[PDB]
């Protein structure tokens, strides 16, 4: 039920604003489709050598750096940004935010 | 509150909480292209009068019904649905709350 609307130049870098509180731990990922029955892809987690039969690569640089956490300012088409936030590093309890972007 | 966050069944029928304060005006737009230098396009005009220049009709199927407002669950592709809240209904003094979709 948490949104963080936020605005930015399209087609440029954009350093995310962080919605979880400045002490949390934050986890950054997409909802595929926005579907709650969809998986969630972690976005900044990648190690090479994957072996699965599904793998998810970033073709345009929609992720720009992981630290801090900047993404291209565009659309979400795969799905959701979605951000958990938890007190503990360990995420015992957390809770999700959604980004939205608005186009300056 | 800038941005609210609902859940519904995609393409099935949705009365969209009003995230206006319940004693409020409110009037529903697509903001074009999610963009804030795009114009704002009303929603639900009754008819042409004193309080609305301009009736916008949708051709495809995304409202149900404006009465009350009710959608077919989807993000819309022509911009972003944004409630315009007010305590007047002059709308001089106003905020605006985008809407975005989770899917169930
Ligand atoms: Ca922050
Ligand atoms: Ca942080
Ligand atoms: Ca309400
Ligand atoms: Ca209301």
């Amino acid at each position: 039920q948490e949104c963080s609307l936020q605005s930015c130049a399209q087609h440029q870098p954009y350093v995310v604003d962080d919605p979880c509180p400045i002490h949390f731990y934050s986890k950054w990922y997409i909802r595929v489709g926005a579907r709650k029955s969809a998986p969630l892809i972690e976005l900044c987690v990648d190690e090479v050598g994957s072996k699965s039969p599904i793998q998810y690569i970033d073709i345009g640089n929609y992720t720009v750096s992981c630290s801090p956490f900047t993404i291209n300012c565009q659309e979400p088409k795969l799905g959701s940004l979605v951000v958990r936030c938890s007190f503990y590093e360990d995420f015992l309890e957390y809770h999700d935010v959604r980004v939205v972007l608005d186009f300056i």
